[PDB]
């Protein structure tokens, strides 16, 4: 066990402090106890519950008023803290505010790295949004009005103005216990408050170091977080993760995946390039039922299928960064077999993709993403599936598609750019015979001679099955006026017309045409099923990162968020 006399911790972050008061004058309005009547602005500390300064820190740290680091820490973050809340952004003060803590970070760091603790910033997450209860398919929005109980419970500002009355009256659980309410005891409240950073705390330190930058999973290692300095002097290693990515069990799919990236990074020989891992964590057969406009018209009818069966699969590459798994590419596939009914016959098709940006070397991070879905196209080609889609769609602003939390300079490429990105490696498919040809939808609906919205194929979530609905219902109220004005290729033209209106954002991806499309014996994948709920879609691991916070803002995170998830699905593997 180690304990810091003041004295020797003083010579430690003096310095620190020391360049703090250095900033000329940015230091200046923070070098003393501000006094609101002096300073005469007259709600200083009237706001703010505890009042701090570079002098009182810098006598905190001379008469021996400092046991652990982070008080310190605290304090001076503190200070800043409460300073830039205090006044408006344009202000000089608040430009200052923020240049000492520039200064601030780049000093401390390695000045905690000194003292065995692994890093030395007060760190917080993102505003975690919370969600319904009462509409259940609704959720809490940020910094907005909100309606909240318990803690446990929350609701929206439209939520509980007509659900069960003014009281109330609407508690209920799995559980018998039910409860009744007034109207008015609801807690208001914006939602701006932040979440801080956990910490864990070592065998022979008592250190609160962050559980994030030393990565350290309760589940992984239980018999104690060690830190690698006390792991180091005693000459030890810290028992081997089994949680790996790697251990994750092999599939024909993710090996042929995982092949063709790594013998490709082996011909590159690029001096920061390590082996990446690409396995699939969810498959499992399911159906798209035809929505009900479509239904009546067609399947009722007794023209096309009432029902689409296929298969959902979960894949995500790993790489070893600095001797860390770390995932940064993720992806969503529905494979329609030989099975089916057509339209859907033989195709596949890519409902979410996604990545964070740390892969080493940056240079070939795009490259080792077209290879992964091009290899994802050859493989299912050699199994005999014909036309491969793409829906070319970036996300809104602050939308995360599988990853909960980017890093803030990952640019979301713009529709152009996404639709130039895949261009280039179906270009690359093409020049390797992988791939044939390829068209966007509207023209190859030109090509098929298309003539009905029956021959036009259905998938899960797709732009298409929920256009079809809404179309419909613009030609049922078109009757509706029509009839009111009398007193005194129905559907083929609304679809090849909104076709033409998006054209280049949808890919039609021909893997084989011709001669062999004929021929061809029934599609069998040689992978089982892998049931897994977690990767059951997008929504179900987003809701797990935002609910224990599992960002993938920043490379440290994203390499704690990883561990998590790796845990998650090496024990949901466990019945
Ligand atoms: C229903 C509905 O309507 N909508 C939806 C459902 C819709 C359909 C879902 N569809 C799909 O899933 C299939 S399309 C999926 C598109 N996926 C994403 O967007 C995920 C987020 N994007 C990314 O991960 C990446 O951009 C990635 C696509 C992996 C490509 O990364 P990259 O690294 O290969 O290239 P780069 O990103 O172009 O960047 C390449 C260079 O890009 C530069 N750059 C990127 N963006 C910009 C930019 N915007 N402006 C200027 N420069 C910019 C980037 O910084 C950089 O500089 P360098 O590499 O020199 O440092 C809904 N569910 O509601
Ligand atoms: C009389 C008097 O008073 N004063 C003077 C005379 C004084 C004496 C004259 N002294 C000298 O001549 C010797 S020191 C010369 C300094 N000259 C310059 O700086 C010219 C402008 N900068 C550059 O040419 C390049 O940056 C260069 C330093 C040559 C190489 O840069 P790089 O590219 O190898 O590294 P990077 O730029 O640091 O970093 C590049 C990585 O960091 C990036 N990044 C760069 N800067 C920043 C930043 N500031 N903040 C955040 N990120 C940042 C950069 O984007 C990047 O990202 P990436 O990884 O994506 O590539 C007078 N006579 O007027
Ligand atoms: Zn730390
Ligand atoms: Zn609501
Ligand atoms: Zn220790
Ligand atoms: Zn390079």
């Amino acid at each position: 066990k180690k304990i810091f006399k003041p004295e020797e911790l003083r010579q430690a972050l003096m310095p620190t402090l020391e360049a703090l008061y250095r900033q000329d004058p940015e230091s200046l309005p923070f070098r003393q106890p501000v006094d609101p009547q002096l300073l005469g602005i007259p709600d200083y500390f009237d706001i703010v519950k505890s009042p701090m300064d570079l002098s009182t820190i810098k006598r905190k740290l001379d008469t021996g008023q400092y046991q652990e680091p982070w008080q310190y820490v605290d304090d001076i973050w503190l200070m800043f803290n409460n300073a830039w809340l205090y006044n408006r952004k344009t202000s000089r003060v608040y430009k200052y505010c923020s240049k000492l803590s520039e200064v601030f970070e780049q000093e401390i760091d390695p000045v905690m790295q000194s003292l065995g603790y692994c890093c030395g910033r007060k760190l917080e997450f993102s505003p975690q949004t919370l969600c319904c209860y009462g509409k259940q398919l609704c959720t809490i929005p940020r910094d907005a009005t909100y309606y909240s109980y318990q803690n446990r419970y929350h609701f929206c500002e439209k939520c509980f103005n007509e659900i069960q009355g003014e009281s109330v009256s609407l508690g209920d659980d799995p559980s018998q216990p039910q409860t009744t309410i007034n109207k008015e005891q609801f807690s208001k409240r914006k939602n701006d408050t932040l979440d801080p950073e956990l910490f864990v705390e070592c065998t022979e330190c008592g250190r609160k170091m962050h559980q994030i930058c030393v990565l350290h999973h309760e589940i992984i290692w239980p018999a104690g977080f060690v830190c690698d300095g006390c792991l180091k002097k005693s000459a030890r290693t810290r028992k081997e993760n089994k949680f790996s990515a790697k251990r994750l069990p092999s599939t024909r799919l993710g090996t042929f995946l995982e092949n063709r990236v790594n013998d490709f990074l082996r011909r590159q020989n690029h001096p920061e390039s390590g082996e990446v891992t690409v396995r699939v964590v969810h498959a499992s057969d399911k159906t798209v039922e035809v929505k009900p406009g479509m239904k009546a018209r067609f399947v009722d009818s007794g023209e096309m299928a009432e029902s689409f069966p296929y298969r959902t699969k979960a894949l995500f590459a790993f790489e070893e960064i600095d001797g860390v798994d770390l995932c940064f590419f993720g992806m969503h596939v529905q494979e329609y077999g030989s099975d089916c009914p057509p339209p859907n016959q033989r195709r596949v098709y890519i409902s979410y993709l996604d990545s964070v940006h740390f892969f080493r070397p940056k240079c070939l991070r795009t490259a080792v993403y077209h290879e992964i879905l091009i290899g994802y196209l050859e493989y299912v080609k050699k199994l005999g599936y014909t036309t491969g889609h793409i829906w070319a769609c970036p996300p809104s602003e602050g939308d995360d598609y599988i990853f909960h939390c980017h890093p803030p300079d990952q640019k979301i490429p713009k529709p152009k750019r996404l639709q130039e990105w895949f261009k280039k490696m179906l270009d690359k498919a093409v020049s390797e015979r992988i791939v044939h040809d390829y068209k966007d939808i509207f023209k190859q609906a030109t090509e098929d001679r298309l003539t009905s919205a029956k021959e036009l194929p259905y998938f899960e979530g797709d732009f298409w099955p929920n256009v079809l609905e809404e179309s419909i219902k613009e030609l049922e109220q078109e009757e509706e006026e029509r009839k009111r004005e009398e007193n005194t290729n129905d559907l083929s033209q609304k679809l090849y017309a909104t076709m033409e209106k998006h054209k280049e954002v949808f890919f039609v991806i021909r893997l084989i045409a011709g001669p062999a499309a004929n021929s061809l014996p029934p599609i069998v994948d040689p992978d089982p099923l892998i049931p897994c709920d977690l990767m059951d879609g997008r929504d179900a691991f987003l809701t797990l990162a935002r609910d224990k916070h599992l960002e993938f803002s920043s490379l440290r995170r994203a390499q704690w968020s990883t561990m998590c998830m790796l845990v998650e699905l090496h024990t949901q593997s466990q019945d």
